[PDB]
């Protein structure tokens, strides 16, 4: 079975559970507010920072290299623009770093530093979602919070180097299928993707509790 398919099948159940996290339900209904949005986006800033440090560490390693798309996909510089927008000029000392965000970042460095053959699972789980549900969430955010169509504060959701997310996702899947694949790597990559999804769910469960505490 192709890696792209194995991953879709392996993660289709937990995707359902992730898209119905309470935080995401509230978000999708349009009950997202500045405070909650700031929290989630600050947490993503740390997550993508760690993911992309690890992509850079492993960019020439053939277990990852065919998925190396910094110009199209990487989110850190976008997140920095967003953090300056939502948190101001001293955002770096303002932004929170939650325990569930730390947990995710920790696993990211373990994968990038020790199990780089699994790094694809983590790039898959975040980037392809950003090009899918992330586009729906962006429209909702804009409406709920009165964000301007010019993009300020939602640079994370904006991919100026990708003309067509659907066609890009297709390119990316096909490229995943060119990685060197053995049953051991395939098994473990799809397991790590389920883990990635759980790390995301845990983040959201946490952020939701913080907002109701
Ligand atoms: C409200 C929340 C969400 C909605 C409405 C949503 C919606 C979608 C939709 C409609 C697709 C299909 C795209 C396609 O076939 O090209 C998709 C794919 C994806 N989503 Fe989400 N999603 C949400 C949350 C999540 C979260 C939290 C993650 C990960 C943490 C995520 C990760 C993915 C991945 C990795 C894919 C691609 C699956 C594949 O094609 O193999 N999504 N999502």
């Amino acid at each position: 079975q192709d890696l792209s398919e194995a991953l879709k099948e392996a993660t289709k159940e937990v995707h359902i559970r992730a898209e119905n996290s309470e935080f995401m339900r509230n978000f999708q209904k349009g009950q997202v507010s500045r405070e909650g949005f700031k929290l989630v986006m600050a947490s993503l800033y740390h997550i993508y920072t760690a993911l992309e440090e690890e992509i850079e560490r492993n960019k020439q390693n053939p277990v990852y290299a065919p998925l190396y798309f910094p110009e199209e996909l990487h989110r850190r510089a976008a997140l920095e623009q967003d953090m300056a927008f939502w948190y101001g000029p001293h955002w770096q000392e303002a932004i929170p770093y939650t325990p569930a965000t730390q947990h995710y970042v920790k696993r990211l460095h373990e994968v990038g530093g020790t199990h780089p053959e699994l790094l694809v699972a983590h790039a898959y789980t975040r980037y392809l979602g950003d090009l899918s549900g992330g586009q729906v969430l962006k429209k909702i955010a804009q409406k709920a919070m009165a964000l301007p169509s010019s993009g300020e504060g939602l640079a994370f959701f904006t991919f100026p180097s990708i003309d067509n997310p659907t066609k890009f996702k297709q390119l990316y899947r096909a490229r995943m299928n060119t990685l060197e694949m053995t049953p051991e790597v395939k098994h473990r990559v799809t397991e790590e993707a389920k883990t990635a999804f759980l790390l995301n769910i845990e983040l959201f469960e946490e952020l939701q509790a913080l907002l109701t505490e």
